[PDB]
């Protein structure tokens, strides 16, 4: 089905060795990161705080993040929530109407305090939650009736609710209120073929704005978006070669669906790579999510050794390590060898020692051999540390000065230093082997170019494509030369110096493995600039500055993954090859994956960035707080699958409050709708009189009232009632003002009670200013007890300043058998505190102007129509049919 | 934590005055307060790590003590550890021996 798996000769094919896939790797490497850590804090005394490093499943954590895609943010309900209410007096023409958004909001948070800065974060978190949750929704198929030829809406729909105040009424009224009722006709009802029903009714102002903005969104986001998610899909598997089948996507679009989308495919990049500490988590993601499962191929055994006669046979150099086979140790280097090589700059090999080992001097001086061509220490990325590299020229220094055939001459230079000698008749310079990370003098890379640039990626952040020791993956299809003329510098020059040093056997040997080993770089090429490709790669800017940080020894914020291995792993790993069989299970899922953590990422992001402002706005309310508290009231009220996602190596217990600080400035996002939606309810929060908690509290002594009972009738209709609600603040003049710092001070001194009491004999007024606090709202009919009628605004136990208020509505309620003058007393009756508050609460109303809340414009699909979510349709393997540009 | 910015605890002072605060009046409380607040800690650099520093009280003989230890652990951070791992890598070269 593809050419490049296609075998014409033996040559190529061996045993199956074992096989390897991605989920695997991924748990392998970091079981192996973290047994490393765990095992040097095990063998020598540390001093640190107690974390425990585990390993979870990421295969669930994948699951949670894809089943994270089907939620809804919306709501489909037939009628709103009911947005008024009345209450009503023993007066006949007047009523107290209340709007239930405030009375609701009044009750989400927990009340504020002054030393709980988190409970803090949390509450507001929680009511901006609520108001965008309660906000968010679409109506659909609305009851109607009919009258006089008209559509009219019912009852049931508007938002007021008046059942309880008909009864009281007269006649007049009755008759005003039900011409007003039938008033409210449908628009444009006369007419058949429809697609909507417009009407007018009564909502909140916050609600409706959120409702407005979903109301865009729908009509805006639409087949164009669709389009250019499925283009983008298609460049990409066009890069990645996936088969298509014979089915395309049409745009035709029934009559009776409506379509909705909350998600992009072009996701910005940078949003993913800004997040701190994250190179492991990304790695470990990319290789869970595009490895490709595949197989080892041993070499074909007849290379080594052949038969003339059934006595006579070819004798190789290496038989005693060809017949060997490897233990599970071995095995798992190999592995790290080989993830090491699939991902250039960001995991490094190392050496590992222990003396629990035998092994023949002879299998370190041919892993020694081994290495330097087998690994790339070039100079634009590396594989390997320098000490390795200068064990790897030690043991190749070592394997030359070993001689067990006649001695040739060799020439000893001025200087110490391993390799530094010329050998042979011919006199080979050996000063060239020698590691320089400048320029790759020894390894692979020598004189080669292994990083270039050929096209525009679908993804923006990584261009390069990788040519280890010069060879393009088209080599297999279509070569450029015979089998003869398959060589590179490097090999070459391996082979000239081995040649040179008296060692033909295992010159003639790898000149005949050569072919075995440009096929596998061949294969590592094509896996590393075809499957591998994702956001979770490393940008270009990063893959470059990684070596000269590495040189300089500076500080870099994506430090590579530093594994280990043995001697015989260098050769076990030189003896197979790597060919995939199968393409990754979830290759054609993964981009939606990407969008979501992105998506989620951005809204934390912004959730952090408008919390950020709280202590400069309000700076006594929030004196004990740092960046740390909001972090976590951000993280606890987000999905777990993105804080697993976002804690695989168990960062979260590093982070401080500069790289956080860092993180939350950065201006990069990206747009969904659920980022509209919180945006918006973010902006109708940000004045925080509509979260119901203010700091505009005074105290001024005022007289209970005691109206003259002259007219008992009179007295019943003009519907008298008290409240401590002030419609107006006092000139700034003739207040005082208090701060939390005098406050505490007069307090701790004895003189708060004697200088309270001296204004209030003054006839003043003080103010509370500086904090916020929680108000409640409550109704009474008869006298309320003294917990609120004399209440104040700060309690004992010092003193505290943040303490609930309650604004209370008295309803007066007289009889006939009261005389005149049946409601005084000779020592009045004090009451205290009183709360401003410029929004419209509760209000005395004429039964006239019930229905004059009816001002909102409101759209409701049809019954015929049908709402649906696509997309669960964003995949790759989906080709549309009209391309786009 | 205060007003945006980090304080140290009486605890980590080397001073000892818990069982004096019962006795003490309203003025001196509140100056005591204050006092303990304006113990503002800073942020530093040595050996290319950052560390924190503030102002306490010890005695003469253990402070000078403190201040050599922390003169030779800073010294070492940035030249002991590399000449002796190089000095290692040499006599490894020398006698044959690997050292990890």
């Amino acid at each position: 089905q593809r050419p490049e798996r296609i075998k014409t000769t033996p040559y190529l094919e061996g045993d199956v060795l074992s096989s390897d896939s991605g989920p695997l790797l991924s748990v392998f490497a970091l079981q192996e990161i973290m047994q490393k850590v765990r095992q040097v804090q095990a063998d020598y005394m540390t001093a640190t705080r107690e974390v425990d490093f585990t390993v979870p499943d990421v295969q669930k954590i994948l699951d949670d993040i894809k089943a994270l895609a089907a939620e809804q943010v919306y709501k489909i309900v037939k009628v709103p929530s009911i947005s008024f209410r009345h209450i009503v007096m023993q007066s006949r023409d007047r009523v107290l109407r209340v709007d239930t958004y405030y009375e609701e909001m009044s009750q989400v948070g927990d009340v504020i305090t002054e030393d709980e800065p988190e409970k803090f974060y949390s509450t507001i978190i929680k009511k901006v939650r609520f108001i965008r949750g309660k906000g968010s929704f679409i109506l659909h198929d609305i009851p109607t009736r009919d009258h006089r030829g008209m559509e009219v809406a019912e009852p049931e729909v508007l938002g007021v609710e008046f059942k309880n105040v008909l009864p009281v009424l007269t006649a007049e009224h009755r008759a005003m209120i039900q011409n007003a009722l039938d008033g409210s006709i449908i628009e444009n009802g006369n007419v058949a073929t429809r697609d909507v029903d417009v009407f007018i009714g009564a909502c909140s102002e916050p609600v409706y704005r959120i409702y407005n903005r979903l109301q865009g969104y729908i009509e805006a986001v639409q087949l164009q978006e669709l389009r250019n998610s499925i283009g983008w899909l298609e460049r990409l598997g066009h890069r990645k070669r996936i088969t298509y089948s014979q089915e395309v996507l049409t745009d035709f679009r029934r009559q009776d669906t409506i379509w909705v989308l909350a998600l992009q495919l072009p996701v910005n990049p940078q949003v993913v790579w800004d997040v701190p500490r994250s190179s492991i988590a990304n790695l470990i993601m990319n290789i869970a999510t595009c490895l490709p499962t595949g197989e080892y191929i041993a070499p074909n055994p007849r290379i080594s050794s052949i038969t003339l006669t059934q006595r006579i046979t070819t004798t190789g150099p290496f038989a005693i390590l060809t017949g060997s086979t490897p233990t599970a140790q071995q095995l798992n280097d190999v592995r790290k060898i080989y993830l090491a090589l699939m991902f250039p700059g960001q995991i490094i090999l190392d050496l590992k020692i222990d003396p629990g080992e035998r092994m023949d001097p002879a299998v370190r001086m041919v892993a020694g051999v081994v290495g330097h061509l087998l690994f790339t220490a070039g100079g634009r990325f590396t594989n390997l540390t320098q000490n390795m590299a200068r064990q790897l020229d030690i043991a190749l220094n070592d394997y030359l000065l070993y001689m067990y055939n006649t001695r040739v001459q060799v020439n000893y230079g001025p200087t110490g230093e391993p390799l530094d000698f010329q050998i042979g008749r011919n006199q080979y310079d050996c000063n060239v082997f020698r590691a320089d990370f400048a320029t790759g003098t020894g390894y692979n890379g020598w004189a080669t170019i292994d990083v270039e640039y050929r096209e525009p990626a679908p993804y923006v952040h990584a261009q390069r494509y990788i040519r280890y020791c010069g060879i393009d993956s088209r080599e297999l299809i279509n070569p450029t030369t015979y089998g003869i003329g398959m060589t590179y510098h490097c090999y070459n020059e391996m082979l000239r110096m081995l040649v040179a040093a008296g060692k033909d056997s295992e010159a003639a040997y790898f000149r005949s493995m050569l072919p075995f080993h440009m096929v596998r770089f061949a294969r590592i090429n094509q896996i590393i600039n075809e499957d591998l490709h994702s956001v979770f790669s490393l940008p270009d800017d990063m893959f470059n500055a990684l070596l000269p940080d590495l040189i300089a020894g500076a500080h870099q914020n994506a430090d590579p993954v530093v594994l280990d291995v043995s001697w015989i792993s260098l050769w076990f790993a030189f003896n197979r090859s790597f060919e995939p069989t199968h393409r990754n299970e979830m290759l054609e899922v993964a981009p939606l994956i990407e969008s979501v953590y992105a998506s989620e990422l951005s809204v934390m992001k912004v959730d952090m960035r408008h919390l950020s402002l709280m202590q400069r706005r309000f700076p006594d309310v929030l004196i004990q707080a740092r960046p740390s508290h909001f972090w976590k009231a951000v993280l606890n009220d987000s999905p777990e699958a993105v804080k697993a996602v976002m804690n695989l190596s168990h960062s979260h217990n590093f982070i401080n409050i500069r790289d956080m600080m860092r993180w939350v400035m950065l201006p990069s996002l990206q747009p969904s709708l659920k980022l509209a939606l919180e945006e918006e309810a973010w902006a109708a929060a940000n004045d925080f009189e509509d979260l119901m908690l203010t700091d505009q509290v005074y105290m001024h002594r005022d007289m209970l009232p005691e109206p003259r009972l002259d007219d008992i009738e009179r007295f019943r209709q003009e519907g008298f009632y008290y409240t401590n609600m002030l419609e107006a603040p006092p000139e700034i003049d003739r207040v005082v003002q208090y701060t939390y710092e005098i406050a505490r001070l007069q307090a701790n001194m004895g003189q708060f009670r004697a200088a309270l009491r001296r204004i209030m004999d003054d006839d003043d007024w003080v103010r509370f200013g500086g904090v916020l606090r929680t108000v409640r709202v409550k109704f009474y009919d008869a006298r309320p007890p003294d917990d609120v009628l004399q209440g104040l605004p700060f309690s004992y136990d010092t003193i505290k300043y943040a303490t609930e208020t309650t604004i209370f509505y008295l309803i007066y309620n007289v009889e006939f058998s009261n005389t005149p003058d049946s409601l005084v007393l000779i020592n009045p009756t004090y009451t205290m505190t009183k709360v401003f508050i410029n929004k419209r609460i509760v209000e005395r109303v004429r039964v006239g102007q019930i229905l004059a809340v009816l001002n909102r414009r409101f759209v409701a699909y049809k019954g015929k129509m049908r709402i649906m979510d696509i997309t669960q349709s964003l995949k790759m393997g989906t080709k549309l049919a009209a391309p786009t540009v």
